[PDB]
Order: C-alpha cells, then structure tokens, then sequence
C-alpha cells in the first residue's frame, strides 16, 4: 500500500530490526533477550540522524567498575550505601554527574 520511497525505506529499516529480534530471540534463552535488544538499540542509535554518539556514557556503562577509587577516597554519602556511594564516586567522573 505504502508507495513513497522514504517512507518505505524507513518501514524496511524498522521491521529489519524487529524481524531479526523475532528471529533470534525465539531462538534464545529469556534471560538473553535484553542483551540482544540492548545490542540491537545501541545499532539503531549508531545509525540514527540527530544524536549524539553517547559512547563516554556507553562506555562507561559497560566499564562503569575500572575507574579505580582509593580506599578511603570515597566520601559516605549520608543515606547512600557504601557500594552505593562507590557506585555514586565512580559516575561522577562524567561531566554530566560532575555536580551528582
């Protein structure tokens, strides 16, 4: 029914990415979907136009537990857990959570 060139275009980009899903997360354990939709959301926001790269933010995300703190470096953050306030410490290298 859909006749115009971009818009079919981008019906295809979408159902390339929701077929695939549907083809292999059939073929995945229940535990393992979230990880290939991440997967597969992280190459949509590659290939999308209008936004940024958010690989610092990624990056850190997936390596989030490298960024070393000295003991004792870490402030107790009232209310906030010991692991909590570590966590707290270690996203605040970010300059987004520079003042978190």
């Amino acid at each position: 029914g859909v006749t115009d060139h971009t818009q079919r275009l981008c019906i295809i980009t979408k159902d390339l990415f929701q077929v695939a899903f549907n083809r292999v997360a059939r073929g995945m354990l229940h535990q393992d979907h979230i990880t290939f939709a991440m997967l597969l959301a992280r190459i949509k926001l590659k290939g999308t136009v209008g936004e940024p790269t958010y690989e610092a933010e990624f990056q850190h995300f997936l390596r989030g537990k490298e960024i070393v703190l000295s003991a004792g470096s870490t402030p107790k953050i009232p209310g906030l857990t010991v692991e909590q306030a570590e966590a707290v410490v270690r996203l605040s290298c970010l300059p987004a959570f520079k003042d978190l």
